[PDB]
């Protein structure tokens, strides 16, 4: 029940949506002078997103572990000689566990 | 609120997710050999996600609107000679009704 979940017809509140996001979008595209607008609502597919979002800001350095190894953080440790960078990272976390981790955006002193 | 809400070095659990992203990312990285891994987490910043994601299947035809003037669904019909295209998008609301628009992924046909 992570995906989406067919429906649709006999509510308004996917119509007036589906309106918002016509409008919206198409009044921003090029060549355009008019509003693009409905004909049809053909599919509609809800999906929950719930969860929580991870902002972390972090010193990150070179660790003694290969790329060719199975990463671990208990003997993956930061090498003594390593510049720390600070870093900053989201990671997302949905019920189910799954996290996505945005690219890292890093000071570059 | 609806940012946000600063937090956290005590914490197990950020400090695994803060292994898992730069494990992950960093393994990703060109150029580089090793794991980085964290030296130290900084800081922690979380922020609750609640919404909808409705994907739209939608006929989309011109309306006899300009731009230049306000959107109305009732007012903007579509043009009775204009082309329809098959067009997707998905629309996320969280739960206060601000609302975001993929890209309308039209159709080549």
């Amino acid at each position: 029940f992570g995906g989406y979940s067919e429906r649709h017809q006999a509510n308004p509140e996917f119509l007036n949506l589906a309106h918002y996001a016509t409008s919206t979008w198409s009044a921003q595209q090029p060549g355009k002078t008019h509003f693009d607008t409905v004909a049809e609502v053909v599919k509609v597919e809800t999906q929950v997103v719930a969860g929580t979002n991870y902002r972390l800001t972090l010193k990150v350095a070179e660790s003694t572990c290969e790329l060719t190894s199975t990463y671990n953080k208990d003997t993956c440790l930061p090498k003594a000689d390593a510049a720390h960078r600070t870093c900053t990272t989201v990671v997302f976390e949905n019920l189910q566990g799954d996290k996505s981790v945005s690219p890292f955006e890093c000071e570059a002193a």
